[PDB]
């Protein structure tokens, strides 16, 4: 019943049930937690991963309404470092290695799952069904 | 500092920042509240209002992750009645009259605002900008 600090980062563009379940899972890794959520910057996301619909301000403002989210770092650093974990006193990083090998060697890696098919892009397809024909 | 029970209902299809701000506003109408959120059924919504993308189960499961939501009635009745307020001991109904005249006569109506332009349908337009040309 000591409080465990969990860090989860991501883009969190067009937040959907998949993101929410993953956040829920991080929050509940232990009985008593503080879930810190990192939100990646627009430039770094675009340069290193892919396009983003929503600004950093929009993606962060949305996460503020999520029950599981206790603290937000926005923008977060694109790569997690041992110094960053010390600075914010982070006990574990939650993510669904090569990059993460050092986190697992330190015992600070907690896996979470993805929920496929519940995404924002998947919803528009359902709207189209009422039409897609000849 | 006595606890005030607030009821807000709606479709909550493809939940977005607009819905979240409105829920936040209901939750914070008084210092100490229980926010009950009613989620309208698929059939009644379709018959009386318009199309819906997500099932009742999907719309309800999403609201479960929202910080401001304390209790959910799913499905909720399509029309609020004085008997329903008694049954769930509801002090105020929060909504953004003809229909609601009786609620205001009873002192049980609290207005909230809408946030236009932050909707799910408005996000797809931004994606299209990268293309819309000749
Ligand atoms: N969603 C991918 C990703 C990339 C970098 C980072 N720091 N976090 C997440
Ligand atoms: N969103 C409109 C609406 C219709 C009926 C009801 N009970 N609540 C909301």
């Amino acid at each position: 019943s000591k409080n465990v600090v969990i860090y989860a980062d991501g883009v969190y563009d067009m937040l959907h049930l998949g993101h929410m379940k993953q956040l829920e899972q991080a929050k509940k890794l232990f009985e008593n937690t503080t879930l810190i959520v990192g939100v990646t910057s627009d430039n770094e996301t675009k340069l290193f991963k892919g396009q983003v619909v929503q600004t950093l301000e929009e993606r962060t403002e949305t996460l503020k309404h999520i029950r599981w989210v206790d603290e937000i770092i926005s923008p977060c650093p694109w790569v997690v470092t041992p110094e960053f974990l010390e600075k914010y006193k982070i006990d574990y990083v939650a993510h669904d290695e090569d990059i993460y090998a050092w986190l697992k060697r330190a015992g600070k890696f907690k896996a979470t799952q993805r929920t496929e098919g519940v995404s924002t892009t998947d919803l528009i397809v359902r709207i189209l069904k009422n039409y897609e024909d000849y």
